[PDB]
């Protein structure tokens, strides 16, 4: 069964999951099993395919996506997602408008709006893919899902997993809150992270490192170990559109103090280590509703920056464990 | 209670481990703590610091380095390891003339001088680090070393510790053989295999990847998953001497099977690669003498590639137990 | 007024020739003036443009190559060069037998069926594009070209152009011999001059340098050097280069370079430079054939014969010698070139 | 015949000249000939050797800087150019107080001292080697030394050899000025510019290029780029210069560059190219002072005033401008700068 999806912001990671999941659903027409499909971490979360998504709903605030048809508003500039090449299916809606901040409040018509729109497209999930700041959408988008009995998926660094007072109403109404922040699929960190790792695991000394990062889209316009240096704003490049560069250098100590040097270059197209990611959260979402599995699901620990509880409080057996009884429950019931 | 150390073959890793040794001992001079040692992963094993190193014996076939003074032989041409710019201690000896491969038995008077060497130098241990790609010598030096009842270290991918009969023996004589083949302090694999590790741990899908290697000593002079190459040999670069480069290329592919590039470069002082994990060895060895733990140690895994009993049959608590035990035994005696 | 191409050897060049061509007429098409086309440094050539090209006649010894259609032999194993994603047409010619070594002689029967398909074809350009090594087969090739009248360019180091007494021929029958040796629309070598050319220009010391090339087509798999070490003279008593570093299978026509220089400046500081270039081989081939093939057709059919100096700039081995030419002389050539056919 | 030598600001570019002046000194005793002096392009300029260097006078405002003794100044806290291992000599005097923007006027008693410092130190040439904006300060310190007849020599991008009333005053009183703007020994634009240069001579299109930097001295913290982009012209609609990246303060006097170039080649292939730049950044400097402060003195002594021409390479914007020079205008002057020295 097809997860209903709504939509808060419709950004380069939309376009990006939008696009996805039907070039997978094309994979699988041209004969293409999803043990072989390029990207896919879990191809199945609780029966869930990467391609059993229906979007119902959306909002934004910009003129080129407020009240167009969704198929189009995905595309619009100022996205810069590339067009994959898929016949996109026209999912039948058009994009509401959001909040504005002074419709904060659950009482205002906007609001009252957003819940009836949630209540009548069915939604299970609301994917909240907003702009990082605004601490005032992420918490009103959330009560909005709440009222609407609706999973809520945090991608943003704002505080709504880690508010433990909305994680507990959250938990009360056996309403999935997925959060906070995308850990990117394969991001620079990671890998930056797994270099300096080997360093001291095998016991050289770090002289140094810096890791730089370029971009060109609007996420990145909307952002801009004595000696490690991390400039996660290196300059926004125009022409990089949605693609990420990261560059970084290592000066180890070896033997005898010899110099261990590394120099390393990763490009990701940005909003696919966001949709790399989404695509579990969104089915650990769906797949917790339909079995009444409100607050935080462990299954979401790896692919999240600040998951709720905090990573120290988290083996990856607790997240295995998560998915095999999300999973059993389901064949289940 | 220093290492009296013997060497069979006096190159690049032992221009490294003999002028290693002497800039830690001046670093200890200098007021540094062996905490803060560069490159060391430990400062103690069963009470031997990395610079608790004795030559007493060495073994050549080169005329720049046979019936030289060892201070000087180490250092002769075609040994490019750089001088690391300390006073080097005189240890009063000079190199013996090695076993050439007619005097590969046990009963040729080449064999009972080194036989008779290593008794009278009062050796612990013989290092092996000849040219890879001499069977007969590895079995040749590791009978004199087995007679002499002297520990055996092999550095070369020749079968010593993997060679099933010699280790009984070796078990038998309460003399610890440590084998085979060096794995490098921080070496191309090691970094190529982590990577590959990352994108398939998080789900990514490898399209391709290439590791290019190029050096200017003699080892390298020596020397020369569908869609993995690896060029061990790319190419042997006089200007590089004892340094090695390292190139790779990852081809991943993300959601919606957008690319993922990494472009990594590593430049390492490669007989300090050696020397990193020959001063683990060599202690493993010594402590394991005095305590008499013949055979193989487990100790010895982490920093070998072919250990004897393999990979595989070895998790890192059976490592981390038998440093605990080979330590605490000392302790102890 | 379309060039009539006829091609030696249907390698990975060819598929990028051929693909490439009905790319740009797509691009027009779909709306693009030819001074916006990608990659072309003179849109026209004696009024020639980029897409006037009809292959009538294809020469190879390949099974997979041989009597089969020109269309499908060009993308056929073992060529690896891209589907450029183009509606690539029927000329509806089959691709002939080659010369093999025993048929070098003018008086064989492959000899006199190749120079009957030049004649019959109507050929203006014969397009050597064999492997490095076949000194035979680039004579072979040359005087099959020049008995039938039909302009020949030589891709490869072999001597033909430089022979002085085949120019001599090619020279008094009015026919264009274009050689020798392709030099790539942006090679590893000239971006590694350059640099160093850099570094001495400002006063900059040689410690050291490296080139290393990587590959996956036949070409690169065939070569498996010395003009490469030549280009860079700078104390070159520390540089080395490795043409062939190694062959990477899942590269196929793609080449990687990789370069490391290392200067000394005030007080024996040291200039690091890393770089690595990465470009489609055989469009570094092609960039520069559809210079050579209109400078060959436009000067046929204008009959200056023998070596033209516009060729000077896109070859390793000219006619002559580099030394004999400026850059002006390049120009003087491609200016009465064009001005000619204009008249 | 050593060069009498005062600076204003005792930075990292002067860490750099000194200890480089004692290291070649000590390479000349342990046997080297200066034709082997590593980044050295012209080893004598009217006589004068790369090491024949007095310094007799300098100016600063930093607290650990003023009234220390020179040989102690230069190494001083936030200088962060190497310790190269030299024993470097002591000059025998300490850093006075330079100029703050209130004593700009030359009647201030700062001004006054300062003109008294110059005569009475018999400098031939001041350095200002302050940092980079203070208009004042290059005005100020550039009257002082004409007012008492010793050669100016402008690093910084200030106006001073370019106002054309004082190179006038400074022509007619016999007094070289050499300026304005160090062009970098080895700098990122030129390696930047060379490589487009290749893309648009070969006839390869740029889809798009980034140029970014790395520093952590007081310099790269000061700047903290117009000129860069105007170098690269080329279609530069998609060239982007980040000429302040990020500052990385273990990285101290480094400077690295990173750069991209994406160009497309035949049937709009791409042709990539990854560029990494590590150099001591302030031996950039020191490698092109060297030049200027030797052509400088050498003018004096044989009453060359205003602008050499020889300078022109080694400067960001020469009075009269780059398109008023060609490279026998620069080495008309070296020759004869060097051949009246002779006589
Ligand atoms: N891989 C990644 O992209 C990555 C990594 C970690 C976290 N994130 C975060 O994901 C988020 C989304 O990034 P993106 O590339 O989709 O961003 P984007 O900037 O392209 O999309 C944001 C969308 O939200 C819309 N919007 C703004 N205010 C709104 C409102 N009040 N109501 C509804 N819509 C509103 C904007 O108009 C736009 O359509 C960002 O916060 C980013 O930092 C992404
Ligand atoms: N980091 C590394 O260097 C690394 C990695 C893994 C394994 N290894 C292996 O370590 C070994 C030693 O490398 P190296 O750099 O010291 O080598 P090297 O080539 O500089 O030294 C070899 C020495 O052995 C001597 N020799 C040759 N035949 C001999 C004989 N019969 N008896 C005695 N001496 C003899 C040679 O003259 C020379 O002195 C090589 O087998 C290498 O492959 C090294
Ligand atoms: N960047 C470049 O690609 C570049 C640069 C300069 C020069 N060149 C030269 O151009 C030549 C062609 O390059 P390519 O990549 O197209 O090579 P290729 O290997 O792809 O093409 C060679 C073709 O010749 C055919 N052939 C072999 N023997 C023949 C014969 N006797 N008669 C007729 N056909 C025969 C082969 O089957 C194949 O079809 C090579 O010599 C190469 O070095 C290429
Ligand atoms: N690669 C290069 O280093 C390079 C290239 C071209 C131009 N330049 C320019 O040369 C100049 C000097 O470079 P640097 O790295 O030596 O700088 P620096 O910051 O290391 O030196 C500046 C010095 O001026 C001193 N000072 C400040 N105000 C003063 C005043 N009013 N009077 C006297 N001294 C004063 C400062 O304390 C410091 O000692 C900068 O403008 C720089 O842009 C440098
Ligand atoms: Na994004
Ligand atoms: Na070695
Ligand atoms: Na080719
Ligand atoms: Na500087």
């Amino acid at each position: 069964e097809s997860i209903r999806l709504a939509v808060a912001g419709v950004g380069n990671n939309i376009s990006a999951l939008f696009q996805g999941a039907e070039l997978y659903r094309k994979m699988s027409a041209e004969g293409v099993a999803e043990a072989d499909f390029p990207g896919i971490k879990r191809p199945r979360i609780g029966g869930i395919g990467v391609s059993d998504l229906t979007f119902v709903a959306a909002f934004d605030l910009h003129p080129n996506k407020v009240g167009v048809p969704f198929k189009d508003a995905v595309l619009a500039e100022p996205n810069n997602y590339p067009l994959l090449g898929v016949e996109l299916p026209d999912p039948g809606f058009s994009v509401d408008a959001g909040l504005t901040e002074e419709d904060a409040d659950p009482s205002s018509p906007a609001f009252r709006r957003i819940v009836e729109r949630l209540r009548e497209s069915k939604a299970e999930v609301l994917l909240y893919s907003l702009p990082t700041g605004l601490q005032w959408a992420a918490i009103a988008y959330a009560r909005a899902a709440l009222e609407a009995k609706v999973a809520f998926v945090n991608c943003t660094p704002e505080l709504v997993a880690r508010t433990p007072e909305l994680l507990e109403e959250f938990e009360k109404a056996g309403v999935p809150l997925i959060g906070d922040d995308l850990a990117s699929h394969l991001g620079t960190s990671v890998v930056h992270r797994a270099l300096l790792g080997l360093l001291s695991e095998r016991g050289l000394s770090l002289a140094s490192s810096y890791q730089l990062n370029l971009g060109g889209n609007e996420d990145f316009r909307n952002l801009r170990t004595s000696n490690v240096e991390v400039i996660p704003s290196a300059g926004y490049v125009a022409h990089l559109k949605d693609h990420k560069v990261a560059m970084l250098n290592i000066e180890g100590l070896g033997w005898a103090g010899t110099p261990v040097s590394i120099d390393l270059k990763l490009k990701v197209q940005d909003s696919s280590n966001a949709a790399g990611v989404i695509i579990d959260l969104i089915r650990i979402a769906a797949a917790a509703r339909r079995v009444g599995f409100g607050g935080f699901s462990a299954a979401a620990v790896k692919v999240l920056k600040s998951p709720a509880g905090g990573h120290p409080s988290y083996t990856s057996e607790d997240v295995a464990e998560a998915y095999r009884q999300l999973d059993a429950v389901t064949e289940a019931m």
